[PDB]
């Protein structure tokens, strides 16, 4: 049974919503973004209305084999009326084709979903900026102030510049990294385009990037995994065994890896800086974690919501202990006391 967060009152839709079976009353399902734990349900026999960006839409045909009939694409920042209410479409800077949804209530509430995201400065100079807002359904992954990181920015010039002092020393070094979802692609192009590389990567990865509408993407990526020095492999072979058992592979072509793991946030973040950031080491192998976020830093997150100042703010994660739902509470509490509103 669908929880009621992931329900629009006043109306038949809801968010992320596809793991419940049928949804009593409702006529529309809205899908934020092709990421598992949102899209969970979701296949060939789906027969409702989903309603979601142009590039969330191409995964769905084919990577789900949803039926085209059944599909419908949405054009970002424009006012699109579906089932008789006004919606429009955010991009989330989240992963490749995510969107937060504006809902214009027949009543006269406007709630804002955010989906997930990652809050920016940028955001306050969308369509956000001309109408108040009642109701915020809030991607509240990392709410509480331990939870710093840099700058995507900053973690993308560490990445760069790491991958091309180590093969300009050494020739014979490939680069791998690690992916097991859509995001985070920046990591994997800056460091080809350094290099003067193509992404080498499966067949089954290589479709996912082909959806993306990525510019210039063909001249990017590749399945020809001998013309590639920089590799693409699941995030669980990110590890000593699996780097190895890779390596052998390559057919004596290269006697170093360098691999990146892109977390989210970790515990290294609470003392070291980007700048001081080290691998794990064993032998010719090196593994560097690397915070590339693509959700909000606590302090990106209060920024938002202090500017969007909305009357009613229900958090969509962390929401399934006590302890989690009153310190966030807390939090909304200080916001809403320091700004004023
Ligand atoms: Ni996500």
């Amino acid at each position: 049974t669908c929880p009621f967060y992931k329900k629009i009152p006043g109306t038949g839709f809801t968010v992320d919503a596809f793991q419940y079976g049928v949804v009593e009353g409702c006529t529309a399902y809205f899908l934020t973004h092709f990421h598992s734990d949102h899209y969970a349900g979701l296949s060939k026999h789906f027969t409702f209305p989903v309603y979601c960006s142009e590039i969330t839409g191409n995964l769905l045909k084919n990577k789900l084999h949803v039926q085209e009939q059944y599909i419908h694409p949405l054009p970002l920042d424009t006012e699109c009326i579906v089932n008789g209410v006004k919606v429009v479409l955010l991009d989330a800077n989240h992963c490749p084709g995510a969107v937060m949804i504006l809902f214009y209530l027949p009543n006269g509430t406007v709630i804002l979903h955010t989906g997930d995201f990652r809050a920016d400065p940028s955001m306050e100079r969308s369509l956000l900026a001309d109408q108040k807002v009642h109701m915020l359904y809030l991607d509240t992954t990392y709410c509480s102030p331990e939870y710093t990181f840099p700058s995507q920015q900053e973690v993308i010039r560490f990445a760069i510049n790491t991958a091309f002092e180590a093969v300009t020393l050494n020739p014979h070094a490939l680069v791998v990294c690690g992916t097991y979802s859509i995001g985070k692609e920046k990591v994997f192009l800056a460091i080809a385009d350094v290099l003067g590389s193509k992404v080498g990567m499966s067949q089954e990865k290589y479709k996912t990037l082909q959806c993306l509408n990525i510019p210039e993407i063909n001249s990017l990526i590749t399945t020809d995994m001998c013309s590639s020095l920089v590799h693409l492999l699941p995030m669980m072979q990110i590890n000593f065994k699996g780097l190895q058992s890779h390596l052998k592979k390559c057919g004596g072509k290269y006697n170093q890896i360098l691999a990146f793991r892109p977390t989210g946030w970790t515990h290294s973040n609470k003392f070291t800086r980007i700048a001081d950031v080290i691998p794990q080491t064993k032998g010719n192998i090196s593994i560097y974690g690397i915070p590339y976020s693509e959700h909000s830093s606590y302090l990106e997150m209060k920024r938002f919501v202090q500017w969007l100042k909305p009357q009613k703010i229900i958090p969509t994660v962390n929401v399934g202990t006590w302890k989690s739902r009153s310190t966030m509470e807390k939090y909304f509490r200080e916001w809403k006391l320091e700004a004023g509103y």
